[PDB]
């Protein structure tokens, strides 16, 4: 009748029953209490975020009116004083990226104290304009506690999972891809390395079929955008750990950006490198005679040489590390240096190379997929020298999703790498390091400046010929 149902009216406009919605809010907030530091500053970027999504789906709720107001008390609270000065810009980030914009928001909080001053600009600049940047939903739901591993994607294969399954079977009984497991009931593969990692194995064939067949999946799981499978994997299937360390990494790469502009002596460099300097060092190697006499001048009060790789064949720097290695032993090298192997994936399986002689299939893979001798990590290892690799963890491609950022990040991490793995070696420890030209020479864009190589660890870029002849390379201006 109507009386139950008035009754039941009356009852439900006193005391509204909560929603799943609501209920988000209301967990959200107790976060927002329980919370410290940065973490209590994110939690109430995504309170706002829910109530602007609860407020959008739900016009005309009655606790509209009380969220709205909770709402401009936490941005009345996060953005006091001087705080406002960057308001726009990182509230406008914290629409879609909470955590991102709670990243700014420290750096915001000690600029406003007047430390680094430009660097928020530039943090609210990238997350913009870098489509890594861009808001990334990856793999939602419950994921395993049992792998070996950190997950990096979980990847729903569907019609591409026998294929998958079989070449990543192939590739497990030849010892590569073991940080990987399937679980055939959902089809998906729990994968423990990232996109660029998996590019460097694929000298391996099972591996080149079986990164093959991910991709194949991934583009399947998003025909319409015009985003690269790369990208795809991370947007749809990527682990929320990995996410967060991606944006974390990418946020601090920035920063040190904006520190080595301030930081590189690069009056310095010019001085001992350019113009007069230039003149002089050039004059006194074309003088020395033999490797060992040009070795001299080269390693003279410096801690180390950059020899330079230009893309097709030259690989001189290479083949002269390797068959002149006794002659820079002697002249104190004990460290070689390679951009073509990326730090993270490859100096776990080199040092236990080093150690153990005995060569993993995953480095054997690597190497050969980079086309890189075996015997100078033989030579190396017989010379009691160090192998380290270089590289950050991006896309060397010159292009990445169509700007400008790609570069700036790896040049930036490739500068980080440099500088803990090269500038401070034992007093007398001296290193010989091969990098492609593009990261030894400045980086002098629109969108930013980042220090070359050179620059970072004050030393000259250098060529070697056919006949062993090292020359000094000029800026590139």
């Amino acid at each position: 009748g109507a009386m139950a149902q008035e009754l039941k009216e009356r009852a439900k406009v006193f005391a509204k029953p909560i929603g799943a919605s609501y209920q988000g809010i209301l967990d959200q907030l107790d976060l927002v209490h329980q919370a410290k530091g940065r973490d209590q500053i994110a939690a109430s970027f995504e309170l706002n975020k829910k109530i602007n999504d609860y407020i959008a789906e739900h016009p005309t709720s009655g606790r509209n009116q009380a969220l709205t107001q909770l709402k401009e008390q936490v941005t009345s609270a996060l953005f006091i004083g001087k705080m406002q000065v960057a308001q726009a810009g990182i509230d406008a980030i914290a629409q879609t990226r909470p955590e991102l914009a709670a990243r700014i928001f420290m750096v915001a909080i000690e600029e406003a104290n007047g430390k680094h001053v430009g660097l928020t600009d530039m943090m609210v600049r990238w997350a913009n304009e870098d489509p890594y940047l861009a808001p990334k939903h990856g793999y939602k739901g419950e994921t395993p506690s049992d792998l070996g591993f950190d997950a990096k994607y979980h990847v729903d294969l569907g019609e591409h999972y026998a294929d998958f399954k079989q070449w990543l079977e192939t590739s497990q009984s030849n010892g590569l891809l073991s940080k990987a497991t399937l679980d055939e009931s959902t089809k998906t593969v729990h994968l423990g390395y990232s996109y660029q990692e998996l590019q460097d194995l694929t000298g391996a064939e099972s591996v080149q079929m079986a990164f093959y067949f991910l991709k194949e999946a991934a583009k399947k799981a998003d025909p319409i955008s015009g985003d690269s499978a790369e990208m795809i994997l991370l947007k749809k299937f990527a682990d929320q750990s990995y996410l967060s360390q991606l944006d974390s990494d990418r946020m601090d790469q920035i920063e040190g950006i904006y520190r080595s502009s301030h930081e590189t002596d690069i009056d310095a460099w010019d001085r001992r490198y350019s113009g007069t300097g230039y003149d002089e060092l050039t004059n006194k190697l074309a003088s020395a005679t033999g490797v060992d006499e040009q070795l001299a001048v080269l390693l003279d009060d410096r801690k180390g040489l950059l020899i330079g790789e230009v893309h097709g064949s030259d690989v001189n720097g290479l083949r002269f590390v390797n068959e002149q290695m006794d002659a820079l032993k002697k002249q104190g090298v004990t460290v070689i240096g390679l951009l073509h192997l990326r730090s993270d994936l490859a100096q776990p399986l080199i040092d236990r190379y080093l150690a153990t002689g005995v060569m993993s299939s995953e480095l054997s893979a690597m190497l050969k997929t980079k086309h890189l001798d075996v015997t100078l990590f033989e030579n190396a290892r017989a010379n009691g020298m160090r192998i380290v690799a270089l590289d950050a963890n991006s896309s060397a491609r010159p292009n990445v999703q169509g700007t400008e950022h790609g570069l700036m990040y790896r040049a930036g991490a490739a500068n980080n790498i440099a500088v803990e793995v090269l500038q401070n070696l034992p007093d007398g420890e001296k290193f010989v390091a091969i990098y492609g030209k593009a990261l030894l020479q400045s980086h002098k864009g629109i969108e930013g400046f980042v220090p070359g190589i050179t620059h970072r660890l004050d030393l000259p870029a250098l060529k070697v010929s056919d006949s062993n002849q090292f020359t000094v390379e000029q800026d590139d201006v």
